[PDB]
C-alpha cells in the first residue's frame, strides 16, 4: 500500500499527504490507508480545477495554511463572499463560490451530510465524489460538464481497481470513519 501509492501518485502530492500526516503525528508507513485518501482527494482537488476554462479556478486546497487563508481572505474582500469557517478546496471565479470537494470509500449521501453538517455554510458548494461512479453536488449542480467529471469518476475507478488488483482495495474500502 506504501508502494502503491508511491507508484501511482506523483511526487508532489506524495510529499503533501506525507507533511499533512507528519503534522498530525501520523506516519504514512503505518497509516497507509489514510495516506492513500489524502494523495486521492488531492489529484482528484487538482484535477477539478483544470477541469475549467483558463483561469476559472482558484486552488486553494494543497497550499500551506498561511497561503490558504491569504487566498481565502482576499477573494471575500475582493468579492464581498463571506469568509468560510473552515478551508474550502477551490474558489469558482465563474460561479463565484468555494468549493468543497469529497472522496468517499462509503457512500456520497451520507458522506454529504457529514460535510454540509461540519460546515457551516449556506454558501460553500459541496461536491462528493465515491470510487464506483457515484456524485452528490449541493442542488444538483454538478459545476463541471460532464466529461471533465466522467475524467473524474474514471480516474477513481481505475485507483480502485488498480488497489483491487493488489489486494488493498477490501481494507481501503473499510478505512473510512463517520
Ligand atoms: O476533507 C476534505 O475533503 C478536506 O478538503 C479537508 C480540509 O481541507 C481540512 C479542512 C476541512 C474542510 C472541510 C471540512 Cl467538512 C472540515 C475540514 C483542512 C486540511 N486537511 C488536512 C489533513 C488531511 C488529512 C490528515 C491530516 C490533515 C484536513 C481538514
Ligand atoms: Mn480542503
Ligand atoms: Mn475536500
Amino acid at each position: 500500500m506504501e508502494d502503491f501509492v508511491r507508484q501511482c501518485f506523483n511526487p508532489m502530492i506524495v510529499e503533501l499527504a506525507e507533511k499533512a500526516m507528519k503534522e498530525y503525528g501520523e506516519d504514512p508507513k503505518i497509516e497507509t490507508n489514510k495516506f492513500a485518501a489524502i494523495c486521492t482527494h488531492l489529484e482528484v482537488c487538482f484535477m477539478y480545477s483544470d477541469g475549467g476554462s483558463k483561469h476559472r479556478f482558484e486552488i486553494i486546497e494543497g497550499r500551506d495554511r498561511i497561503m490558504a487563508w491569504t487566498v481565502v481572505n482576499s477573494i471575500c474582500n475582493t468579492t464581498g463572499v463571506e469568509k468560510p469557517k473552515f478551508l474550502p478546496d477551490l474558489y469558482d471565479y465563474k460561479e463565484n463560490r468555494f468549493i468543497e470537494i469529497g472522496v468517499t470509500r462509503r457512500e456520497v449521501h451520507i458522506y454529504y451530510l457529514e460535510k454540509a453538517n461540519k460546515i457551516k455554510s449556506e454558501k460553500t458548494h459541496i461536491h462528493i465524489f465515491s470510487f464506483t461512479g457515484e456524485e452528490m453536488a449541493t442542488k444538483a449542480d454538478y459545476t463541471l460538464d460532464e466529461e471533465s467529471r466522467a475524467r473524474i469518476k474514471t480516474r477513481l475507478f481505475t485507483i480502485r481497481q488498480e488497489m483491487a488488483s493488489r489486494s488493498l482495495w477490501d481494507s481501503f474500502r473499510q478505512s473510512e470513519r463517520a
